[PDB]
């Protein structure tokens, strides 16, 4: 089995799976929508009660499966428990990441096609009235995905944004056809830092943005100022459990994967709470200080508030760049910006993909090359659903991005520490670890944690069964069907692993 070649490179490739378009983009929303401050305290207390434990786990899980060959779930599943039906389960692991990155490597392709265009310097030119310096980018981002002028199904994406996304596509398979030592953590090792140092001189540059309408400082106030009123408030404390999964990478099989090249006698413990730890500092921090801070530098709070509610890529793809227009240099800091998006998200996107090509590779038997050639195939074939079919974006990223995670992370705990045995499951957890987990968070793992879970997904479950029946759009019955066709895909490549180890 292959395996990270130096401790170094194996946390910064953690990182670079979990820092990424979730705390850049993501976030700022999440945190915006939420009350700011208020939002903070769940999302606190979400990193301890949930983020912490599972990703523990998870390293876990996947070191233990790593050492018998194995990196994705169908097997590990079947390893901590003897079961077809934990075969099934397993399939999750796959599906998720998979689904996950159909849509998000074109977001990806995005923040790329923007990057180009900012740098060479092709982009909307602003004239003091807000609509006015913020429509000729809405118009640009609509330009670029095609989107529809009422609400229509059909996307008309522009040649540019398609010919990104092959672009997009080839240096992904550029890196993840290297392999986990040399092709991964070779480019995190660059990248990582590349990345912090952007982020952190986006940050200053933004932090110096005051107006007569306000300034960052009053952002950072807003976003750091505790609200108590919002406590009582469940989609609180929801959008902050969904929020810790999705920044995390928990729940997409992906952590699992990296794990299983963790070697068998390496401490998982230490370098697990670093990677998070890294990313939480790229999400509050980083991510946090500056899309909000500048909104609300700008337009001022009440409005940046409205702008965040107004969508996920509407602060990202639009308001922020409509803002930098107006600085000096502003169409340099765009470009920056956008850079700093794109590398986020390809060191996000490698570790989507790579549970599939592991799947490829350990149970299927099939070369390196092959994995990540089919890989990339199936993926920028069912890209074009997400493409040309307008809301199947947000369907994917609700059924895979959302609740998948959730349940997934409920029942991988489920079986690891629960079935698998939970004395069995914490020695495994500390066993090689540099430091060991406190006594206290065995209580956690075994009893908070998937009490929680439960108790968030029966509410979820109880609010979407009526919705999902009574859904007008023809686009989304579209997309679930095919992601459906997806899980029956993968489900036949297990039976069919199955089949070849008999
Ligand atoms: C090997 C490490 C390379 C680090 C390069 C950092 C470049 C930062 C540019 C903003
Ligand atoms: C009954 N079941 C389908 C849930 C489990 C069967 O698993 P197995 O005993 O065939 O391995
Ligand atoms: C799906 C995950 C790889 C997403 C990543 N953790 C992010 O924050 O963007
Ligand atoms: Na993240
Ligand atoms: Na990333």
């Amino acid at each position: 089995r292959e395996h990270w070649a130096t401790r170094l490179g194996l946390i910064l490739a953690m990182a670079g799976n979990a820092v990424g378009l979730g705390n850049f983009l993501r976030f700022p929303v999440q945190a915006a929508e939420n009350g700011g401050g208020a939002f903070m305290i769940p999302y606190i207390i979400a990193f301890l009660l949930v983020g912490i434990p599972l990703m523990w786990i998870e390293w876990a899980m996947g070191r233990y499966g790593g050492a018998q060959g194995h990196g994705t779930t169908p097997a590990i599943f079947y390893l901590l428990w003897r079961n077809r039906f934990a075969k099934i389960l397993g399939v999750f692991g796959l599906w998720i990441p998979l689904v996950v990155a159909i849509y998000y490597v074109y977001i990806e392709s995005w923040t790329l096609g923007f990057a180009i265009k900012f740098l060479v310097g092709l982009v909307p030119e602003p004239p003091t009235d807000p609509d006015s310096i913020l429509r000729p980018f809405k118009e640009f981002l609509y330009s670029y995905i095609g989107v529809p002028k009422g609400d229509e199904p059909i996307l008309k994406p522009s040649l540019f944004a398609y010919i990104v996304f092959l672009i997009t596509m080839f240096i992904n398979v550029s890196i993840l056809i290297r392999g986990i030592s040399k092709g991964i953590e070779r480019f995190a090792k660059i990248a990582m830092p590349t990345l912090f140092i952007l982020a952190v001189f986006l940050v200053i540059r933004v932090f110096l943005l005051e107006t007569p309408n306000g300034t960052a400082a009053d952002g950072l106030n807003f976003l750091w100022t505790p609200d108590f009123e919002k406590l009582k408030d469940p989609g609180v404390w929801i959008a902050a459990v969904g929020q810790i999964f999705f920044t995390l990478s928990l729940g997409f099989g992906a952590i699992i994967t990296y794990a299983s090249y963790v070697r068998k006698d390496q401490d998982i413990v230490l370098s697990g709470l670093t990677a998070a730890t890294l990313n939480e500092k790229a999400e509050v921090i980083l991510g946090g200080s500056i899309s909000i801070p500048a909104a609300v530098a700008f337009f001022g709070v009440a409005n940046a508030v409205a702008i965040a509610k107004a969508g996920a890529f509407n602060l990202g793809f639009i308001t922020l760049p409509a803002i930098f227009s107006q600085t000096a240099g502003g169409t340099f800091l765009g470009f920056l910006w956008f850079f700093l998006l794109f590398f986020a998200g390809l060191t996000s996107s490698i570790a989507i993909m790579q549970p599939m090509i592991a799947f490829l590779e350990d149970e299927l038997k099939l070369s390196r090359k092959h994995a990540v050639l089919w890989t990339a195939a199936i993926v920028f074939f069912s890209a074009h659903l997400v493409m040309f079919l307008n809301k199947s974006l947000d369907e994917m990223d609700f059924w895979a991005g959302t609740i998948g995670v959730v349940f997934f992370g409920l029942t991988e705990l489920i079986i690891f520490f629960w079935i698998f045995g939970a004395d069995k499951a914490w020695e495994e957890i500390n066993r090689g670890g540099i430091i060991k987990v406190p006594r206290i968070y065995y209580y956690v793992m075994r009893y908070i944690t998937p009490a929680f879970l439960a108790v968030l997904l029966v509410v979820w479950a109880r609010e979407y069964i009526p919705k999902i029946m009574e859904e007008t759009h023809w686009t989304v019955w579209i997309t679930r069907f095919y992601i459906i066709g997806l899980f029956l895909f993968l489900t036949f490549l297990v039976f069919l692993a199955e089949r070849r180890r008999n």
